[PDB]
Formats: structure tokens, sequence, C-alpha cells
């Protein structure tokens, strides 16, 4: 009942779970979906949905949030944001369960969207955008998107303060949290953000001519160099949003009793980051990572190493997991290998699981959508730079998915590793999308070699 | 003031759809699920369910009803009944859709259960039982189960009258509507009913020793006759309800502005009917049928021809569709071939579809649970006495199902035949049971 993970988990949260230098990475694999957790509420109505999940867990507690629609699941409809603070516990038999300490349903008149959450010492910090217009309409409006920093504390109270986006995002026409969780580092909470830049603004101008090409493993693009460069450059300005540059950014905010205190926006050079997209900032062991959704031409899961310098951050060449692809519209489908202009893909994050002894990330766990173009066929597996382990299908090849966010941990008492995969899924005819949490133990076949 | 279906369906409701004496019956088959109709409301909550569907459609309108549970789907928790009146329509494109014109959610303190609906000239008639105890407790309770006759009129108003069960069901310890739809015939509404009889009552005395054995096509039971007869006789008094005779019956009520007017309960002899169970009264063309759920040892889908005369009914030797089996617990599983005592099975009705020129029925459409023992794998198809056509699986093999009820009709304009299949189904990670309407066109390999 204590407001902290039960003793069995103490010391098994947020660290490098598996450190192997010999044993092959893909030798580890997910077992069957165990104890179907019930900490995530079902939709309030039978005709509504729960969508856009965000999750983050510290050494003492976890934070979770999702958006609820009462009728249908159309983005152009009123919504309510559900937010919860909880901890990991075990029953007398050892059964793992996520216990909620506090939760709140923000049912006011504000229209919060694309919210990300982070577990901080003060509770559960949330970054949301507040809008009344459509996304395409947002990028059409020169002014930035309103954003707010909120927090559900251990005392159950929720507080929030709107950020001064006029100045904070002066060079932006649209800006949203990346949905994936944020991370607490050196007294500040760090959230991945993305949106569009005001053409010719100081921020835009500094990105002119900047781009980067990430190639697939053992599958080079046939297009001529001059062509790829031309297309790579154009990937930052897709036709979907009228040519505005879609930019990746990182927002850090001081964690204290004053919400929204001293926000600082960092915009990495596009010679490192690809087109802006939904994302997540996470800390595993002593390393920090920024996951970026493959909304552009690059299909394999990206994990940009992230370093912190006071109130700002720096991203380095990303880790890539070639087999951990995502579905997308042509010419940016899962098998794509050439630079192109598109706004597709889906959020399916990879969680750092296996590392070398020198702390270099080697393998990750995640629930990919095993499909070429359509958003369907969710499947959990362990991935390394080029391969995929034995998989565990979430349901059927028909199952539709919109988001999957995974976080792994260890039960020190039994020394077993588990991975939680939260997925917004739906069946061809069982209603709208709804968020479902799944747990799997990470196994290792020894009778193999 | 029946709103009437669009002129495209006129003459295409409640008639013999396919008349053929040459073509192999199973040469006709369902196409892919043409559409996902929206006329059936989803559960009110994300953690609740909608269950026990009933449907019936007459020449001018259709009637539909289902039970709603707020939390979970435990057949015990408090529940409200949803009832609707609507009509068939088509968009300019010719897209078929069911339009609900009137509906009501009965949310009072009374627990209506196992309700059946019927489309009458005055609207939508509903027969329900009202209970304050489990089924087991009811059967152990000497007094009859309360029942009411209600109606949702074209004007949107709902009126209901409790029947005098103390007299009407004096020989019964428990009684419920068959869930399947009822039918309007000769000025009255007819509902299949089932329950248990009071031992030694007049109704029970007349059934004493009566039984009937229906055999599976080319799958003869090896048991010695003496043994088969003894098992058949005991199948009417299964252990599940303490040896009470589970009886099949039919209740007809005069359709008028006065609900529950002049009720008459017919109890067919058990030399014709098997153990009482859920069922439906259907009318196709000038013929009437009683579908009886295979809750006993007989697996193939049953359709007892039904004729009526002055408030009472008479059932005859049934049509049986050997490939249209249903899952059941052993020893009464889908493949069972011998008389046995059990209370299992599931409601999956067959709709009369293909007839001979002489009006004898030869083929039906239905969504069976393509399983041996577990209630899983709903699949639609056309069936004749021995075979099954190409099928159209509803979802996955692991999909659970609790009821399927089908009704077919024709779009006279395009002369195409379609079948509506309503099914209560659920899939592992997507929540409790939910009733979903499916529509398929009937095609032919010729
Ligand atoms: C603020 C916003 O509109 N978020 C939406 C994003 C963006 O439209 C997309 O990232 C722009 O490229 O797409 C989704 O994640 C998606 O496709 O499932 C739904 C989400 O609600
Ligand atoms: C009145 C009643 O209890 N009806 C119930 C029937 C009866 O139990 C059975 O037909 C006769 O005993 O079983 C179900 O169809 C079932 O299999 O789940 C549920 C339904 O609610
Ligand atoms: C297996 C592996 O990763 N080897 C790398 C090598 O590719 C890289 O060139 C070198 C320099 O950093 O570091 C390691 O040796
Ligand atoms: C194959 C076939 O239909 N044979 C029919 C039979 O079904 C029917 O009962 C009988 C009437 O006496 O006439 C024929 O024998
Ligand atoms: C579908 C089927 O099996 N039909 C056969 C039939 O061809 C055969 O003439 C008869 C002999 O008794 O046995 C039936 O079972
Ligand atoms: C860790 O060891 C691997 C072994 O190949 C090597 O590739 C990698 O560069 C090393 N990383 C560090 C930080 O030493
Ligand atoms: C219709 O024809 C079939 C087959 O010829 C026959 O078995 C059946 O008895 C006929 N029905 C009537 C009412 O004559
Ligand atoms: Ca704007
Ligand atoms: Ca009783």
């Amino acid at each position: 009942g204590a407001p902290i993970h039960d003793p069995d988990f103490i010391g098994g949260i947020g660290k490098e779970l598996i450190v192997d230098n010999a044993s092959d990475v893909t030798s580890f694999y997910p077992s069957a979906f165990q104890e179907h957790l019930n900490f995530i509420p079902a939709p309030t109505t039978g005709s509504g949905c729960t969508r856009i999940p965000s999750f983050d867990m510290s050494a003492t507690h976890y934070c979770y949030t999702h958006n609820v629609i009462l009728s249908g699941c159309r983005d152009h409809s009123h919504s309510h944001q559900y937010l919860a603070l909880g901890v990991l516990r075990t029953t007398a038999t050892g059964r793992i369960f996520f216990s909620t300490l506090r939760s709140i349903s923000l049912d006011d008149t504000q229209n919060r969207k694309s919210c990300s959450v982070s577990a901080t010492p003060l509770g559960c910090d949330m970054l949301c955008s507040k809008v009344t217009e459509t996304e395409e309409e947002d990028y059409n409006s020169a002014v930035p998107t309103l954003m707010a920093h909120g927090r559900l504390g251990f005392d159950g109270q929720y507080h929030e303060k709107d950020l001064d986006v006029t100045t904070l995002f002066e060079d932006w026409v649209a800006n949203y949290p990346g949905v994936g969780g944020g991370s607490f580092i050196d007294g500040r909470v760090w959230f991945s953000v993305y949106g569009g830049l005001k053409p010719n603004s100081p921020s835009d101008t500094v990105q002119e001519g900047k781009y980067v090409i990430y190639k697939r493993y053992n599958d080079t693009c046939p297009d001529e160099q001059d062509y790829q460069i031309r297309m790579a450059k154009s990937s930052y300005k897709p036709g979907r949003f009228g040519g505005k540059r879609i930019q990746q950014a990182i927002l850090s905010i001081k964690v204290s009793t004053s919400l929204g205190e001293d926000p600082v926006l960092t915009v990495p050079p596009n010679t490192v980051t690809l087109m802006g997209a939904e994302g997540r900032i996470l800390t595993v062991g002593t390393s920090h990572f920024l996951y970026q959704r493959g909304s552009s031409y690059f299909s394999p899961a990206l994990l940009y190493p992230m370093t912190v310098s006071n109130k700002t951050a720096t991203l380095h060449s990303p880790y890539t997991f070639n087999a951990f692809t995502r579905p997308g519209s042509i010419p940016c489908q899962a098998s794509a290998r050439c630079p192109n202009s598109c706004v597709t893909g889906v959020y399916t994050d990879p969680y750092p699981l296996i590392f070398y002894r020198n702390h270099t990330l080697r393998g990750v766990f995640g629930t990919m959508l095993d499909s070429e173009q359509a958003r369907l066929n969710p499947a959990s597996a362990v991935f390394d730079s080029t391969s995929r382990s034995r998989i565990t299908r979430v349901s059927s090849s028909s199952t539709k998915a919109a988001y999957t966010t995974s976080t792994c941990f260890k039960v020190v008492k039994t020394n077993k590793t588990y991975c939680l995969s939260i997925a917004e899924i739906s069946n061809t005819l069982f209603g709208e999308f709804r968020i479902v949490p799944l747990l799997v133990e990470i196994l290792k076949n020894d009778g193999v070699r």
C-alpha cells in the first residue's frame, strides 16, 4: 500500500536489464502474454475509444495517461484526458500487477491532445497541447499551438499552467508533445516535441540545406546520389502540411512546485535528426535516448543517443533496428530504402534491453506492426541491428493498431525480466480502438547451443 | 401507421426466397460480409456487454431487442432491456441499411429476462420473464416465473401487461420465452416458450413416458434399442434441474390494443418435440416453423413444421440439417449420435431459404459455431439435409459466440437475396460480449 514499487522490484527498474557480449542478441525472445493487466481503464462507453497512450516509470513509481472519446474515435471530436500515478506490486503468489495510487479524469472544457507523461519525484508530469482547430488547420495558422505543463501528485491533486508559447515557440506554426513518455534528468523533465516552423524564421533559416540520409542494412537505394539528396532535403517539407518544415525538438522544464517553470527548447540540427515526428525520451541505466517515429521515409526503429548539458540537449547518430520496421504509405512502406517525402508510419517504440559490457546498446524489445503498408498485425519481439527474435503475436493478422509503447523491468526477487507493451488496438468489428496492456517475460533458449 | 420499408424491398420480405428443384442446394453460398450495419447499439459502457438478441421482421417493419449489462456480462447483475422498431432502406447508391425509427431502453427496477420480440401490425411485441432469482432457484421454486407482454408502438410509446402466470402456467415451476423471435399469425402473436413442469401436474402426467428419437443421417447409434429408449426418455429430465421435465411449449396472444389479451399455451407432445429449449417461431411464405435450440443430445439444426388452428399450434416431424451442428459438452458434443441426458448447446438458428416448387423446404442459411465442444468459431453458410456450402467465417477461430439469429430477404429492385446474421460475439483483448449485425449476399455456383 506504500507509495512505491513493492520490495521485489526495488533495484530492477530503469536499468540495463541484460548485459551479454557473447550470447547472440536475438537468442532472447518474448514468451506468451502473461497476466493480462487491468490497470488501464476501458473506454467509458461501448461506442467510444481510448487512444494515444503515454507511459513512463521511475525507480519508485510509474505514470500513465490516455485520451478518451465518448462517441467514435474521430480526432475532430471532444475528448477527456485520463491520468494516473501507480506502482508495481506482487501478490502473495508472486503475480505482478500495476497498482494505481491516484488517477484523475480531466473532464473540463479544455481540449488537451497528443499528451506525453513523465515520472518525476513530485509525481506525474504531463505535457499537452490545447487546441480547438484541426492539425492541418494548425499548420495553416501562423501562430504557435498552446501547450500546458501539468502534474498529478502523490497527494492526488492536479495542477497545471499554460506555457508562453508566443515566445517559447515563436518560430513555430504548430507544435505538439511527441506522445511517448518524457524523462526526469538533473532536476528537469524532458519531452520530445515536434511540429512545423514559420518559413524563413530564425529557426527555419538555420535548418536550410540541412539533412541526413540513413541507409538500410544490406539493401542500398538504387536512385542516383543527386536524386537522393534532392529527395532527402524535401522529406523535411512534405506536401501534407503545405511545405512547412516539419521539425524535431526537445523541451526541458524545471520540476518544482511551480508548473511550467523556466522552459527551454532545443532544436537539433537536421544533419542528425530526420523529419520531425512523435517520439519519446527515456533513460535506461545512465544512458538517455530519444525515440523518433518513422513518419518519413526511414522504416527501421530509431533510437538517437541523447546527452544533456544543463537546460539543453544533444542527439547523436541513432541506433537502428532494420527488422523492427513499421507500415507506411508508398513510397515509404516498411521495405522502403530510398529517401522520399511522406508523412506516414506509426508510433511503435523500442525499449533498450540488451547492452555490451561497455554500455553500448545492443538489443531492444518492442511491439511492431508486422505489415508493409496497413496498420495491422501487432507482434512483440527482441531486435538487434539486423535481426528479429521469435515473435509473440498480440492477436490476429486482422488486428488494427495505432500505437505501442513498451517499457521493460526486472523482478529482483526472482531475477526475471519482463516487458510491458501498451497498445491501442481494435478488431475489424469489435468496436473502436482501445488501449490494452500486455506483459511478457523475456526468455533465453539454452538448449540451442 | 407502419413506416414501411423502401419500395425496393416490397414483396421481398418473409417469402420463400429461392425456388429450385434441380440445382444442388449447397451450390448457393454466402459472399463476404457485405457490410457492418450500425442499427444495433453498442454496450452502454466499455466494460459492459449486450447479449441475448431477438429479431423478427414483417412486411412493413423489423423489431429488435437485446439485454444490456453495465459491468461485465454476469447473467446475474442488474440489467436493462433495449427494444427497437425500424425499417429496411437503401441509399441512392443502393446500399442496404436498417433504419431504427423508435427505440426505448427499459431501465426500471424489474429484471426482464430471456425476452423474445415479434413484428406485429401494431409495432413490436415483446414477451419477457421477470425474475428475482437464478434459473436454478426458479426451477426449485414451485411457483411459475412471472411473464409480461409488452409492445413498442409506431408512436414510440411502450405499454406492458403482466400475464396471469399463476393460472396460465399453473403446471410449471419455471418458464421463459425462447429468446428467438416470435411471429404474427392469424391475428395473434406466437412465441416459443420453455421451462420446467411441476411433477405430477396434469401437463406433466400427459408427457409421462413420451419421447422421440431423431437419428443422424448415416451415423446410426450403435446402442441397443432398449438402452436408447431409456436414455431418450431420461433426456427430458436432465440432472441439471433436479429431474424436472424440461418442456417445449408455444404461447399465442391476441394482438390488440389490450396487451396480454386472451393468452393460450400449447404444450406439444414429446413424441414430437425433444427436451424444451430456447427457440423461435418463424413464418416464411405460407409456412410456419419452430426452431428449437439443440440443448439436448441432438446436434443437427431443427425446424419443426408448425401449423395453427384457433389459438393452438401443432408441430410435426422436423427438418434436420446434419452439417449444421452446434458445440456441446460431452457426451452431447457436435458429433453426438446417441440419445443422452444433458443441458448444453447454443442458440444458432437456421432461416428457411431454398424450397422445392411444391413448397417443401430444402435449404437454410445460418451462422453455426464451427466447433465440437467449445462455443467458438462462428461461420455462415447455406445448408441442406446433409451438407454445407462454402462458408464465410465471421472472425477468427478463437472468437467466442453465445447466440446467432439470421433472417433473409430480397431486394426486389435488384432481385438479389441477402441474409442478416446477428451474433453475440467477443474476442480475447476486446472486452465482453457484444451483439454485432452482419450482412451477406447469397450467391450461386451457377
Ligand atoms: C497532434 C496530432 O494530430 N496527432 C496525431 C498524429 C499526427 O497527425 C501525426 O504525427 C502528424 O504527422 O498521428 C497519429 O499519431 C496517427 O497517425 O495515428 C494520431 C495523432 O492523434
Ligand atoms: C433463462 C435463462 O437462464 N437463459 C439462459 C440459457 C438457459 O440457461 C438455457 O437455455 C436453459 O437452461 O442459457 C444461455 O443461453 C447460455 O447457454 O449461456 C444463457 C441464457 O441467459
Ligand atoms: C561489432 C562492432 O560494433 N564493432 C565496432 C566497429 O564497427 C567500429 O568501427 C569501432 C569503432 O568505434 O568500434 C567497434 O569495433
Ligand atoms: C429423394 C426424394 O426427395 N424422395 C422423395 C421423398 O423425399 C418423399 O418423402 C417421398 C414422398 O412419398 O417422395 C420421394 O420418395
Ligand atoms: C453423404 C453420404 O455419405 N451418402 C452415402 C450414400 O452415398 C450411400 O448410398 C449410403 C449407403 O447407405 O450412405 C450414405 O451415407
Ligand atoms: C563496446 O564493444 C563493442 C564490441 O564490438 C564495440 O563495437 C563498441 O564500440 C564498444 N563500445 C564502447 C563504448 O566501448
Ligand atoms: C416435394 O418434392 C419432394 C421431392 O420430389 C418430395 O419428397 C416432397 O414430398 C414433395 N412435397 C410435397 C408437399 O409433395
Ligand atoms: Ca498554428
Ligand atoms: Ca419457480
